[PDB]
């Protein structure tokens, strides 16, 4: 059983500025190392560059600071990252908190003025909405946890 895991998290350089969120977890490298934990990125799968400006939701629009709309490759994103789902039978995600594509408890408020707030990013919304569970770095052993139960 398999899950989906947000590119950045498994130290892969493709955040907005290049860099990446490598977390240090041996259960998440023994998921690696069996080919269960399957890297995805939804802004680069749905045609956005790395490096990347910022970019934050305003309802259901992603927007740059400088206003330009990003909500076509961010929907794009999210819904490549459902068929990747749909086709390996996966119904568990580890998405990066905060992003305003693979946020899950919290992202930024729209204004560009580092304020978070409760809400979630594009992936992870569609990713619930069809019944796949979604869980941040800072939910590790609720995740893996859900996955051994299975
Ligand atoms: S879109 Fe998600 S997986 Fe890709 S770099 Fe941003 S937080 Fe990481
Ligand atoms: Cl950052
Ligand atoms: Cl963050």
């Amino acid at each position: 059983e398999k899950i989906i895991v947000s590119a950045c998290l498994l130290g892969q350089p493709v955040r907005y500025d290049g860099q990446s969120k490598g977390i240090v977890s041996n259960w998440l490298d023994a998921l690696g190392a069996e080919g269960r934990a399957l890297a995805f990125c939804p802004e680069v799968a749905g045609g956005l560059p790395t490096p990347r400006p910022p970019a934050e939701r305003q309802g259901e629009h992603v927007v740059t600071e400088s206003g330009l709309d990003v909500t076509a490759e961010f929907d794009r994103g999210a819904e490549l990252a459902l068929g990747l789902c749909l086709a390996q039978g996966i119904r568990f995600a580890l998405l990066k908190e905060g992003s305003p594509s693979c946020g899950s408890g919290r992202i930024y408020n729209g204004r560009f003025e580092g304020v978070s707030m409760a809400g979630e990013g594009k992936t992870t919304a569609l990713l619930r909405r069809h019944g796949i569970q979604v869980f941040s770095e800072d939910q590790l052993p609720e995740l893996a946890l859900a996955l051994s139960l299975v």
